[PDB]
This record gives structure tokens, sequence and C-alpha cells, in this order.
């Protein structure tokens, strides 16, 4: 019997912006001495999961989805890399970026910096403050954006540009939001797993519809636990190893 | 009895262009020290570039590393300056400089644009129009694309007529890009480190011409300056030192 459990990272192995406890190294450490399969899947990129895991994350987990697993990792080894360009071709990628640069350019927010559009594997992140900016910029846009809903209204604005793209529109970040193809969300990397193993568990914080683990949670292939906390994350995982 | 520095440009330089250091350079970098001559790097890009191009021990293989102009400084491996560029401009500045920069990439016509468009440095603010987050193959075809069409020198035109008080300085120095910093923060911005403990420095370089990146320094009055096409110039030179 091959039993997968893919977690979430933020609010599911880590409180919120935070590290991951020991209860949760310890429960991951028993769940593998079982005999499950560990994973994560992450919205972000891969140094993001170093910095809340730890630099042995590959040595923790089995499989490292990254970017929704358009950059996955099995054992520490690439197995897969997306790229954009095959499924939305030039001339749509440049007409998209352009009209968020123009968008980013004709914002009234008190501070910004560099890095607005990255350009990633599978997907676009937009931060309109930068990814350049200093930890205290990057807190207090956060809390601005709560007020004046910066990331909602420039998706809004996407979404009445370009209608027939293709394109999800996913806020998953402190300060920014991450454009992909519609089915490059979490679920997709269950094409990776999904012949491998006789039930994959998934375990998020973000299960209900218009958070970023839905599709992954909804998925005919998973069996779904919405977390509210890694502490409920523990919990459910002690019960899996209870067999 | 003298203290001797030699300062060394990075692309073109200790490097074949946009190529790693070659174990020849390596060798004749440690005949130097070993003859006696303190050595270091002064780039224009960020650290992790000097480290791609000469390898993860630049700064055993280097007395001083200096990124971004000297902006970002080390001797002996430990970090002696950071330079910030918000005491420089302040925030209004700042942010109408990248809103005028992000609404002139927005109506560009070049053929592919990508992602990373406007890097926030330490002390100075990069400028890519097809963006950072392109493949080699697309750099390489940006380069020949702004050799015939002047796509960096045109965003500088434009930027220099929006922001005239700024006291800004646009530099073309990157395959792809052009850096922006303040007057005076140059590549001579890292003599201020250095000035006061040598009694001669040499300066090589391959963009010592009036418009290059090397320009500044190569010409200051406190340097002896080496104008080099290769890093065979570069291993030519540095032979003719080690010799007297
Ligand atoms: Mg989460
Ligand atoms: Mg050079």
């Amino acid at each position: 019997k091959k039993v997968l459990l893919l977690f979430d990272i933020d609010g599911t192995l880590t409180p919120p912006r935070l590290s991951q406890p020991d209860e949760v190294r310890e429960v991951i450490r028993r769940a593998k001495s079982a005999g499950f399969t560990v994973g994560t899947v992450g919205g972000s990129d891969l140094a993001k999961q170093i910095e809340q895991l730890g630099e042995d994350v590959f040595q923790q987990f089995d499989y490292v989805f990254a970017e929704n697993g358009l950059l996955a990792y099995k054992h520490g080894k690439e197995i897969h890399r997306q790229n954009l360009l095959k499924e939305l071709g030039n001339e749509r990628i440049v007409k998209f970026v352009r009209r968020a640069l123009r968008l980013l350019s004709e914002l009234d927010i008190p501070v910004q910096r560099g890095t607005f559009i990255e350009y990633r594997n599978g997907m676009i992140n937009v931060c309109p403050i930068g990814r350049n900016c200093t930890q205290s910029e990057r807190d207090e846009f956060e809390v601005y954006d709560k007020e004046h809903h910066v990331r909602e209204k420039l998706i809004k604005e996407l979404q009445n540009s370009f209608p027939d793209y293709g394109l999800k529109y996913s806020i998953g970040g402190q300060i920014s939001f991450d454009v992909f193809p519609v089915g490059w969300d979490k679920s997709y990397c269950l094409r990776f797993v999904e012949n491998d193993f006789d039930e994959i568990h998934f375990f998020g914080d973000k299960t209900h519809a218009g958070g970023n683990d839905y599709e992954i949670y909804t998925d005919k292939r998973i069996i779904g636990h919405a977390v509210k906390s890694y502490k409920d994350t523990v919990d459910e995982v002690n019960k899996l190893i209870s067999s």
C-alpha cells in the first residue's frame, strides 16, 4: 500500500509568515517512519519553501512542488520544469506584460521599488510595490492593500483587458498575485503522482472556493483535509498514522 | 617598498565576453598576489553575477570585491560598505522615476518581453527592456536588436527629459540593461575605500571609452589605467607588472 501526504506550507506546516515548528517536524518524521510518502505543494518559488521549512527541505520531503508543481523535485532531483511560453505564446505574453506595466505605472500607492513583474517557470507574479522592497515596506503594503484593494483592482483591470486569455488570477502571496494558465493551479502537481499511489491525502488552510488550495482539495483523485492551523495538520496526520 | 592595488573590471577583462573566468586568469591573479600585489574586482552588476562569472570562492580570490560600482563593498569576504539609494533620492523621486520607467516600458514595440524590468538594488536601479527573466537565446537576440533599434538609449533619453533635476547618471553597462544611479556613484565610487592605503592603483577594463561603464575610473587622476580588449590582453598586462 502506497500513500502520499501532500501539504500546503504557509498556515498548514507553519504559523502564518513564520517557520516550521518542532511539532510539525516530529509528525512528518513519524509519518515517513510508518511508510507514508510526503510532499509539499506551494504556489511560491523554491527559495520561499527553503525559508519556511529549512535548508534540508529536499531531505524532509520526498516531493517538493514549487510554483504549483510547474517546478517539481523528487528526492532533491528536478523532474519537471514547465514554461508559460508554450501555453500562451509570445504575442499574448507581451500584450499581457505591457498592460500590467501600464497599470502599475498608473498606481498612486505610496511606495514602489522594483521587480514588479516576475516571469517564473509557468506563472507570472505581479507585485505592485515590487519584490525588491524591505521587510518593513512589505508589511506596510500588506496593510495598505487590505484598505485600498490594490491587487484586486489590478486583477479586475487585467480580466477586463484579456477576457479570453485562459488565465487564472490567484492572490496567493503577502504582497503579490500569481497569473497562470487555467489548470496550472496546485492540482497541476497530481500529474506526477496520480499513477504511483493508492491514496493521496491533501492538507491545506486555503481550501474554500477562492483559496489557492480549492482545486487540489476538490480534485476527484485526492482525499482532502481542511486545516485551520498546523495544530490541526498534526492531529490529522496523527489519525492517519494510527492504522 | 610600495603597496600596489590592481583593480579589474570583470566581463571582457577577467572573462571571455558573457562567459566565466578561465583557469588561466585564475592563475595570473594568484601569481600577482604572490608577487605582492593586492587585487580587487569592480563590477557594475550585483554580487551574485560576480559569483557566476568568477566562482563561489571570489572572496578568497580577491582582497577587495566591489559590486554595484563599490556601493556594495567587501574586503577579505567582510562587508565594509552598503550604500542606500533611498537616502540619496528619497521616496518621492524613486516612486516618480519607477512609474515613468514602467509607463515607458509599457509603450515599447519590441518583439520579446518577459519579466524583472526594473531591479531596485542597493545604490542603483537596473532597467532591462526585455526583462532579466528571459532565456539566454532571448538575451543574445535582444543584444543584437538593441544595437539596431537603440531601445535602451531611447528610454534613457525619455527618462532624462522627464527628470532633468534628479541628479542621475545613466550607464549602458550590461548586455540587455542600463543602470541608473546618482552622479558620482559610477565605478570610481570604489576608490574612497582604497585611495589612502596604496602608493599606486592600476585599473584594467575593456569599456574605458566615453559612454563605457569603465570610463570614469579609467580617467581618475588617482588611477594608472590599462585599456584591455580581452582577458588575453589582461594576462599580458598583469604579466608585464609581475616581470617588474
Ligand atoms: Mg496556505
Ligand atoms: Mg567590461
